[PDB]
């Protein structure tokens, strides 16, 4: 039995403001990075350790990360910081208070622009100073990469192919990995592995902070999936 | 022109308590973070941004290069760290004081385990619980890797062929490079690149926290070196 750890980080300074927030790059909020330390240090606690690990290019996703590396004295791992783990991409909505939009558009509209499966919040022109194309950290891109706008459909498009082609061969291995990233590129990844329909995946909201473990079989089947930690906090968090 | 920035970690726990470190792996003082996080806002300031980094496998090493590369706003940047680019090894010495060292066993004697360019360390035994053989990240190593301890000529035997097997080719590819390192490590990258002497490497000591910038010509000969920051402040700490 191989096992996986996924780890989604805690509140960003845009969490607080309840905003988009997508591919813009905010920090962890003291309360985020608080988060990252408890779930670092609950993993050494259950005797986990690991041979490599998987993030994004995001900060708040990285510094989650390398919180959790230090309290495991494993800051020496192997890590490999991929864009397609990046959170899904918000469009036009990147920056926009939740209530305020939900106000001025309806609250169903905004219901579909976050949870609708295929729907794609509003589109961003390649001249906005949003569009990944201007950011560095995406130079290798191809314009069919550069998201304008995402679905979690376009998420899973992005997210599962990474797992197929680079994350799972490395753990039929022998490596043991650690992933830490988003809310929607894991919810991405769990309805894969967990074989889950567009009505199912909509209420799933992976708690934040919280080492999700995943078993799988000498086939890589998985096998069965649990979370670490206080079960009352960790099922409020979820809601 | 092609550049490359070297940076030495600051002040570490041991360093405080002026203990020999070697492959000890030690955090950084409060201190020595800060000189990291200054380190980083100066490269920032002076208009530099990297494509990779190299550090080493020891926490100290480590912690600078993550510092640096959130004040640069690179949190992203593809990371490898190596055991090749680890402090010298320190055998026997490593955790004894170095004032006491040099009371019982003479100044001499000290000054030769310290700085005889070919002079070893007295040795550690494979039992040791000190025998990185025993550590997790050094799993990979065979025992002729394993240091027993290390003089700067056995330093220098394992830093310049990953200079020249791995950094360098990758330099020559375009990238611009960053190394956060090691005292030792750094003399002997150093004393390779200036086409030092031993006798002239005996006096040379790099100054903590301080950007030192190589320029390169198409040829990959180097052309000149200097360091960023206040003048004054440099030079005393390189005594
Ligand atoms: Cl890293």
């Amino acid at each position: 039995v191989t096992k996986l750890v996924l780890v989604r980080h805690g509140e960003s300074q845009w969490n607080k403001e309840n905003r988009f927030t997508g591919w813009y790059d905010v920090d962890l909020s003291e309360k985020g990075v608080s988060e990252a330390k408890a779930a670092g240090k609950l993993l050494k606690e259950e005797g986990y350790s690991f041979d490599f690990a998987y993030t994004s290019v995001l900060k708040r996703a990285i510094h989650t990360l390398w919180n959790v590396l230090d309290e495991l004295d494993q800051a020496w791992l192997p890590v490999e910081k991929s864009w397609k783990l990046n959170e899904r991409h918000y469009g036009a909505l990147q920056g926009l208070n939740k209530a305020e939009t939900a106000e001025k558009y309806g609250d169903e509209q905004v219901k579909q622009w976050r949870r609708g499966f295929a729907v794609t919040p509003p589109e961003l022109t390649k001249d906005d100073e949003r569009y990944p194309g201007h950011d560095p950290r995406y130079a290798k891109l191809s314009e069919k990469e550069l998201p304008l706008t995402e679905s979690l459909a376009l998420t899973i498009d992005r997210v599962i192919p990474y797992w197929n082609e680079t994350i799972l061969p490395r753990m039929k291995s022998g490596e043991r990995v650690i992933i830490a990233a988003h809310g929607n590129s894991l919810r991405a990844l769990v309805k894969y592995l967990d074989n889950m329909s567009e009505e199912e995946i909509l209420e799933l909201n992976i708690p934040t902070g919280v080492p999700l473990v995943y078993e799988f079989d000498e086939n890589f089947k998985p096998l069965k999936r649990y979370y670490l930690g206080n079960a009352d906090e960790i099922a409020a968090k979820a809601a």
